[PDB]
DNA sequence: GGGTTTCCACTTATTCACCTTTTTAG
DNA sequence: CCTAAAAAGGTGAATAAGTGGAAACC
């Protein structure tokens, strides 16, 4: 099929990237040359996702992003009129929305040719200061006298399940929890999870009542900082969770894992969890999800 | 035809996904 | 006692984001 809009933005909310170059430049009568545009980069595994994207919207560029992914790279300036128009249709609800309206500021710039006289090139890097990673070490040479206005905190809300599907389909984890505990001697616990960098704490913790469950973990690694929304109450799992995707569906190779969790789901169910043979069952299952297909 | 646009190969750091065991709740 | 739910603990890598070089093109 080709991807209903609404996923689209969830995936992109959780996957993409805008991109605004500024590149030094002899050949350019302005000295620098640019390119903008939106990308997604995936595992080889979901390269099929990206066809489909490219396909849906008619616009875009694959490419190998060495050996283990690849690429959709959307910068036909020409083609970047598809991405505002699905943007403006369909608005992104991160911190990625700011991005998305950096990149908007620079389509204008060269929309109008703006980029190549000297005071067009001024506004690209004002503007990419505050786009993504921002200027380069060079770049903050080339125009130490730049000065841009702070960046507005995005908050936006969840605007449907169609956004959830995609930035699940980003972000999730259907995971299948085996616990020693033995007489039997594992339980089963089914877990699902949303991960993100706190600056998303709002639509984070949003999530505990749109969805009605789950909380919210902390999470830390070197001097970083992220979220998990977690879900381990099976009844919340199997009432709350899995109606949502089975109503939206997943994409890429993250919907066989769900589609895998909800055969374990089933037999937690029934029961069958607590004998040896279901446990096995479980055992399989569980072997060739995630990092195990 | 040559200044600019587009494309394609390729790289890098950390926010993701995914994993295990222990402890507490019911 | 027994089973579920949550906390405690951890990290490899698929992401986000970016770069070099050059052919395609107006
Ligand atoms: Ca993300
Ligand atoms: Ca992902």
């Amino acid at each position: 099929e080709s991807i209903n809009p609404w996923i689209l933005t969830g995936f992109a909310d959780a996957e993409g990237s805008f991109l605004l170059r500024i590149r030094n430049n002899n050949k350019s009568s302005v000295g620098y040359s640019t390119e903008l545009g939106f990308q997604i980069t995936l595992h080889n595994k979901d390269k099929s996702i990206l066809e489909n994207i490219q396909s849906t919207w008619k616009v875009g560029v694959i490419a190998n992003s060495g050996d283990n992914a690849v690429s959709l790279k959307v910068t036909r300036f020409e083609d970047l009129k598809v991405i505002i128009d699905h943007f403006e249709k369909y608005p992104l609800i991160t911190q990625k929305l700011g991005d998305y309206k950096l990149f908007k500021q620079a389509f204008s710039v060269m929309e109008n040719k703006e980029h190549l006289k000297e005071n067009g090139i001024k506004e690209l890097v004002r503007i990419k200061a505050k786009l993504n990673w921002g200027l380069t070490d060079e770049l903050k040479k080339a125009f130490p006298e730049n000065i841009s206005k702070e960046r507005s905190l995005i908050n936006k809300n969840i605007p449907n399940f169609k956004w959830l599907a995609g930035f699940t389909s980003g972000e999730g984890n259907f995971f299948v929890n085996l616990i020693k505990s033995s007489k039997l001697g594992v339980q089963v616990q089914l877990r699902f999870t949303i991960t993100q960098h706190i600056k998303d704490k709002n639509l984070m913790n949003s999530l505990i009542t749109y969805l009605g469950c789950g909380y919210i973990t902390e999470k830390n690694k070197s001097e970083f900082s992220w979220l998990d929304f977690s879900v381990t109450k099976f009844s919340d799992i199997n009432d709350k969770i899995i109606p949502v995707f089975q109503e939206n569906t997943l994409i890429g190779v993250k919907l066989e894992d769900f589609e895998d969790w909800c055969k374990v789901a089933k037999l937690i169910e029934e029961k069958k969890h607590l004998t040896e043979s279901g446990l096995d069952e479980i055992k399989k299952i569980k072997l060739n999800m995630n990092k195990g297909r």
